């Protein structure tokens, strides 16, 4: 029961991004630019519908470079997938978790099912899980 | 003559992104958090073909708070907008150019029929007058 490598993803609705940097709470192991994508299934969920099984979120991570006040986007660190299947990822809330260094398929991350990524998830419980929101 | 507001962008393929601080020489009036978004016809060009007539580019400009070292987007302050027509543009290059006050339809910025923003695409000539490239 391992989450698919999202084939594609870069192709999908850009949901939002978000900047964090040295200082913040989460500089290791998300420090850097980071955009989020959904595919068609996951807009349903994130529009205040229900999510289909089938939904994908994505959190592409870049570190960055400073250049004369501007931020630009360098490496791709990684990639964070979370694949719903209600009833395959039901130990983790109906999601599966994984990540891929560098968004590379084969250098999958994660050890122990997802139960770390999940824990903290777990905060948004109400949300299904999903911390990013919509926007315009 | 007048460049359309492009409906629908916000669902296209996300090119790049970019964060333009204080002190940036483009702080005024392209500071903040900008997105790169481009329709199919765009890709064409972006990918190393001609930009075939109906291709868009859109610069997604938002205003942004730091927050304990983390920069999150805020309010969308303007739309710029490149639309390709070899013959209705060709005074500027065959891009015409646009900009949205707000992401609005009804705020048009550009008021010396888009020669401003042309004089500084120019030094992209060799790439179709595209800052932008393709990343993966
Ligand atoms: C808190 C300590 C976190 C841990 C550990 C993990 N994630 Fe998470 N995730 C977190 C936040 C605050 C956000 C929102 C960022 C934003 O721009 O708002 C996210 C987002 C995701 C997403 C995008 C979908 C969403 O929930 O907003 C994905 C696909 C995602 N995270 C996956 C993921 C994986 C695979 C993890 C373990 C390897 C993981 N996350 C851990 C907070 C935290
Ligand atoms: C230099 C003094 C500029 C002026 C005046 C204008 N633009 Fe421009 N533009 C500039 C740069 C350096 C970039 C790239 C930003 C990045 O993330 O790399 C851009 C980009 C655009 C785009 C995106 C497509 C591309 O060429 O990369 C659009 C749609 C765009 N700019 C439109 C635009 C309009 C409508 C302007 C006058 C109101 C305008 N730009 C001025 C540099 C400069
Ligand atoms: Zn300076």
């Amino acid at each position: 029961t391992k989450v698919k490598y999202p084939d594609g993803f870069r192709s999908w609705y850009h949901v939002k991004s978000m900047v964090i940097q040295p200082g913040h709470p989460l500089e290791n192991p998300f420090g850097g630019i980071h955009h989020v994508y959904a595919n068609a299934e996951a807009i349903q969920g994130l529009r205040g519908g229900n999510y289909p099984d089938g939904a994908v979120l994505v959190f592409d991570l870049f570190d960055y470079q400073e250049d004369n006040h501007a931020l630009v986007e360098g490496k791709r660190k990684l990639i964070g997938v979370m694949e719903r299947d209600a009833k395959r990822f039901s130990a983790t809330g109906g999601w599966g978790y994984e990540g891929f260094g560098e968004g590379k398929p084969d250098k999958r991350l994660v050890t122990d099912g997802g139960q770390g990524c999940f824990g903290c998830h777990a905060a948004q419980k109400e949300s299904q899980y999903v911390f990013s929101r919509l926007r315009d």
